């Protein structure tokens, strides 16, 4: 009835992108549909799986808004579950023990052709002994082919020649993935498995065990892998989710971008969080593997920081400002910057290193722009602004405007005139964005102390 998704990440230490776009289908899916998204650890490694591991998931998950409305439900938790369903297979006749060793499974390298499993323990019926090498052994079909319509693929069919006889649960106690998932998906009530197509084989292996199972066969989508702009598979050797909030991107920017990698809706490029949800249909997937580009990424980042709300970047700046140690208290307001800024910037580390300015003194000038714009003369521009500003009663971006606009028409002078020396008196440099705002920011007491030090500078 209802739609069902899960993410089932396998914990390798952090969230790689490709996860995360994952994620995000299952996520779009289930809230496109009204049903339920699903998170799992695949933990049964203990090495791979520290805790660590566990928690950079859950943390990356919630920096990119991606809620889960249950979980996090963990395979360790569910030993006994495996082996009941192993041990009931056994009993009904559609799984079996094996005893082969290592060596006798690599005897069956014997390639002429493809390699598998024998079978040859298949219908033995051999009890269960104490045995290094005992493993449960799924019955797969003999004959026949495996159909199904893949949501992303299209019509998928593999031999059952191709496959074999697959081993459910490992000697060491703990069953494959194969296995896991399947029962997973099954008490979960999994409606649709949406998932790289890496484990697009695998399907038929999981779709014969959900019917010797009984279970009803979910739907199945798989997605190309996302590339490096060279076109290799992607690796940390730009994959780690936590590596694009350190660079200043907005999650709901990368989550268009990773949207748009993998999908499309007609021409439209930027997403926002709302239309995602609402224009998502799984079906709807590139079936071709498509290129990472920090370009475009920056490119859907300067659109988000323009047009998303100042109160939902301000969290995102201020981020960036604590990395730099800056006292945002003495400051300016984190949301008078991101207005100044936002449409001049590409992430929000680069606003908030060109904030620095206005959050500790002023010790370090540029010699060149004090060269170019304290020549004899600048004084008259700069104290009249001096002079306007400090008797302004109210300090905002707009009245600091009206103030340099006026110093402007009383002197009868191009607001370049005013602009050029207070950017230098303000910043040290000639790089700052818009002049009023680039004053406004400092505040009133320090606007004033700067342009009094630029005074004492000219010439």
């Amino acid at each position: 009835m209802t739609c069902r998704t899960r993410f089932a990440p396998s914990p390798t230490g952090y969230l790689h992108i490709g996860g995360a776009r994952t994620a995000l289908y299952c996520w779009l899916e289930a809230r496109h549909r009204g049903g339920e998204f699903v998170l799992r650890i695949e933990d049964t490694d203990r090495e791979r799986s520290t805790q660590g591991a566990i928690d950079a998931i859950l943390e990356a998950m919630e920096w990119l808004g991606l809620d889960y409305d249950e979980g996090p439900i963990y395979q360790t938790d569910r030993v006994a579950r495996y082996l009941e369903v192993a041990e009931q297979l056994v009993a009904d006749g559609k799984a079996y023990y094996a005893y082969e060793t290592r060596e006798e499974l690599d005897a069956m390298r014997e390639a002429a052709e493809k390699p598998r499993y024998n079978g040859a323990a298949r219908d033995l019926g051999l009890p269960r002994r104490d045995d290094p090498n005992r493993v449960i052994r799924f019955k797969n079909p003999l004959e026949g082919t495996v159909v199904f319509d893949d949501l992303i693929k299209g019509r998928i069919e593999i031999a059952n020649s191709e496959l074999d006889d697959m081993v459910i649960f490992r000697p060491d106690g703990y069953p494959t993935y194969n296995f896991a998932v399947v029962v997973d998906d099954w008490d979960m009530g999994i409606t649709e498995v949406i998932r790289g197509d890496d484990h697009i084989n695998n399907t038929p292996r999981q779709i014969n065990l959900y019917e010797g199972i009984g279970a009803p066969v979910p739907k199945f989508g798989h997605m190309p892998m996302i590339l490096d702009e060279q076109g290799a598979k992607l690796s940390k050797r730009a994959a780690d989710v936590m590596q694009y909030k350190d660079a200043g991107y907005l999650p709901d920017a990368l989550l268009s971008y990773l949207a748009r990698l993998g999908w499309s809706h007609g021409d439209q490029e930027l997403f926002s969080r709302q239309e995602l949800i609402e224009l998502f249909d799984v079906k709807d997937c590139n079936s071709k593997a498509s290129r990472l580009d920090m370009a475009k990424l920056g490119w859907v980042n300067q659109h988000f920081l323009k047009t998303e709300d100042v109160a939902a970047i301000v969290p995102h700046l201020v981020y960036q400002l604590q990395k730099l140690g800056l006292d945002v208290a003495a400051g300016p307001a984190p949301e008078d910057v991101v207005v100044a800024l936002r449409e001049r910037v590409q992430t929000l580390k680069e606003m908030a290193e060109k904030a620095v300015v206005w959050y500790q003194p002023l010790t370090e000038y540029d010699e060149a722009a004090v060269a170019k714009h304290f020549k004899a003369g600048a004084e008259v521009a700069l104290g009249k602004a001096r002079e306007l500003l400090a008797a302004l009663p109210e300090w905002t971006a707009e009245s600091v405007g009206v103030a340099l606009h006026d110093a402007a028409a009383a002197l009868e002078i191009g607001m370049g005139k005013v602009a050029q020396p207070l950017r230098v008196a303000i910043t040290g440099t000639q790089v700052s964005p818009d002049i009023s705002h680039t004053v406004y920011l400092a505040g009133r007491e320090q606007a004033l102390k700067r342009i009094d030090v630029a005074i004492t500078k000219v010439a």
